[PDB]
């Protein structure tokens, strides 16, 4: 059984819950509070000092991206092969990439700089829908004709855009698609419907 | 060769991948693109995020650097024994990531200005590491493990290129101190980093370190 640890927001963990979600496996949810955090026993612990923090059994695990790689190789969600192994790579640290600008917007400059980015985002959004439109016209999966990991952070991703910058998909028929067919796998639909997701904030600052 | 790296004439997001190769007794081809090159617009604009390192492993074309490591780790066997321990792996290859980019930052947006709150803040940094080493038998042998993983090539830049912009960091680390020279006296790679092919380039694309 798995453990997830955070705060209460989607944040960096909502990829890999959407993972969880879909792929029918069960987990518990430790809640930490910014209160609990502040005391400062538990991040002193972290390897990092910081979260998720992630139970696999006796395996404990730091690091987002690290616990969406080892769930995709455990659950056979890493592509066919090697060579597809390396292109969810890719679109992974493209997706992390993106993150990073946005969390950077969010936490640190949304007043001032969120005209700046939103201006930017086609740029950044377009190599997304290149990848779709070169991998079976866009019909299945980021990479190959399998989910992965990459498939869950690359949703993500596009959801908290949606909200960030409302209509940023519509140039892009083949992200659009791709958005409203992942988000319509029945354990996904599920999950995204439930309280559990929609009454946690993304952000932990009040900012989407 | 079958590989190819495309990238500016710098060390950089480059350093870790080629220590791995040249370390790993490889051979490659270096496809430098120069600033002109770059202004012109047509490589950027084929660039799948529009940034380099690209890489070609025959006919597969790779963008990012970790994506890089993580593609020679898996093909080359450095990535642990097992699944278990390929986690370890990735969890340490994140960890300097996130270094990386603070260093980077630095460097690239906020040299003058934010140094001595970057040297302030480095022990804290890189603590992490030696915690990591500590509880790896002793911290004698690699980062994750009793063989050398793509993560190590990565560590390792980040420490040479933290030593740079802060000599003597390394003092309040032993285990990582020692790991340095270890992985460092490696032969092919002791060669490689004496190399002019490594040496002439610098270590970052506008002149700090
Ligand atoms: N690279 C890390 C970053 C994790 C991170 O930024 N954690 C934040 C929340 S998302 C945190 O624990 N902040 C609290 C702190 O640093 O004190 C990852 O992907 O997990
Ligand atoms: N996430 C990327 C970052 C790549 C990157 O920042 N590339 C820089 C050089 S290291 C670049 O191409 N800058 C030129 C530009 O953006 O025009 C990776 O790991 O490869
Ligand atoms: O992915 N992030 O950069 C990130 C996620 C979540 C949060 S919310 C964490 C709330 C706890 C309070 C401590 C904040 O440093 C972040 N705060 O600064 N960067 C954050
Ligand atoms: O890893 N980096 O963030 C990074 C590496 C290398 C460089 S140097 C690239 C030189 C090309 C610049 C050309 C100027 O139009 C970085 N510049 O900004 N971030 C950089």
């Amino acid at each position: 059984p798995y453990t997830v640890v955070y705060f209460p927001v989607r944040g960096r963990c909502a990829a890999l819950r959407m993972l969880l979600a879909d792929q029918g496996q069960s987990w518990k949810e430790e809640v930490v509070t910014v209160e609990t955090w502040q005391e400062g026993s538990l991040k002193a612990s972290c390897l990092y000092g910081q979260l998720p923090k992630f139970q696999d059994g006796d395996l404990t695990l730091y690091q987002s991206n690290t616990i969406l790689r080892h769930l995709g190789r455990t659950l056979g969600l890493y592509g066919k092969d090697q060579q597809e192994a390396a292109l969810v790579d890719m679109v992974n640290d493209g997706v992390e990439d993106l993150r990073c600008k946005y969390a950077s917007l969010i936490y640190t400059n949304y007043e001032a700089g969120k005209d700046d980015y939103v201006k930017a985002l086609p740029g950044q959004l377009k190599p997304f829908e290149t990848l779709l439109s070169q991998n079976q016209g866009g019909k299945t999966f980021i990479v190959g004709d399998q989910i992965s990991f990459a498939d869950y952070n690359l949703l993500d991703l596009l959801l908290i855009h949606e909200v960030l910058a409302p209509g940023c998909l519509d140039a892009f028929p083949l992200l659009s698609a791709y958005v409203g067919r992942l988000s319509a796998r029945p354990k996904l639909k599920a999950f995204l419907a439930s309280p559990e997701y929609v009454n946690l904030p993304i952000n932990g600052n009040g900012k989407q």
